[PDB]
């Protein structure tokens, strides 16, 4: 479950689960999206977890590290 | 933290953390918003945990149970 998950660093408070999924839909089936935010205005402060169905999708998703999501470049590293 | 959080059922999958915090701003100062969503087809719902700065804010927030948020009546209870 941790093995099938990525950390997604640098995620604002306007990130919706709908959108984050859609940004990784291309890498494989997604089971869950978890967004965590510690600021809700001003400069943002938050990450998310994407838990894919299959493990393969984790190696695949690393191809989006440094990609532009919602106008900001995200950090994609596996949860394990 | 769990003594300071509420569980929020029926959260539309288009919800943002800023929108949630705005909805709950009246009840007290919020540390952390966590949005969890498991389905990404149609107009599904997920849920959220709202962590406050203060234990008293939880009881206050319980008033917003059944209140309307993005076209759904939300369920507000203290975190199990």
């Amino acid at each position: 479950a941790d093995a099938r998950s990525i950390y997604v660093g640098n995620v604002d408070y306007g990130a919706t689960a709908e959108e984050l999924e859609a940004h990784f839909h291309g890498c494989g089936s997604v089971n869950r999206v978890t967004i965590l935010c510690d600021k809700f205005s001003g400069h943002p402060k938050g990450f998310a977890y994407i838990e894919f169905s299959d493990k393969e999708s984790v190696r695949t998703s690393l191809a989006l590290d440094e990609s532009l999501f919602r106008g900001r470049q995200i950090k994609v590293i596996p949860k394990r």
